[PDB]
């Protein structure tokens, strides 16, 4: 059922993961955790704060789709496990230096062309699959498009339920 998952996204805020590389969303499925760059990662920790729920929505470059979402569990934490990222050109180790941990909401995948009617209000109101790495989407917009997403029978909403 989504009942739990509605619950779950009430109130929360949604923002938008570009990752140049399969590897790394992978690795964050695997492992429950998220790296970003500093602009971003300082959006997300005062988010954190602000929020029962903070989603992230993950895009692959180039794939065309989105891989899934997931629930910020801290915010970002550095030291300890050091994560061996995939790092893309232009990108090293300290930018991707702060960890959060995830709770994974939905690990399917959603193609961008079933996100076509959705459009976001914080950019422009162009399509969601439109934006920057860390780009904030609206309420309304963000419910909808969680909602589009295959369910993850894989996964169990209670723990999640209880973290809030
Ligand atoms: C584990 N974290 C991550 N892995 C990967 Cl592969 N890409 C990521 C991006 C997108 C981006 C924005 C600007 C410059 C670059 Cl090079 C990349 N943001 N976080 C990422």
């Amino acid at each position: 059922g989504t009942s739990k998952l509605k619950y779950v996204l009430q109130d929360a805020r949604f923002f938008l993961i570009k990752s140049n590389n399969h590897e790394n969303v992978s690795l964050a499925k695997a492992k429950g955790v998220w790296s970003t760059l500093p602009v971003n990662e300082k959006k997300l920790n005062l988010a954190f704060r602000s929020a029962r729920s903070v989603i992230l929505i993950f895009s692959v470059r180039e794939s065309g789709k989105f891989q899934g979402f997931a629930r910020l569990s801290s915010e970002s934490h550095h030291g300890g496990s050091p994560i061996h990222w995939v790092l893309p050109a232009g990108m090293s180790a300290k930018m991707l230096g702060g960890v959060f941990k995830i709770d994974w909401i939905c690990r399917r995948e959603l193609p961008f062309t079933k996100s076509a009617h959705l459009t976001n209000p914080w950019n422009e109101h162009k399509p969601v699959k439109i934006g920057r790495d860390g780009q904030e989407i609206e309420l309304e917009c963000g419910t909808q498009l969680c909602l589009l997403f295959p369910p993850d029978e894989s996964i169990d909403l209670y723990q999640v339920i209880h973290k809030m």
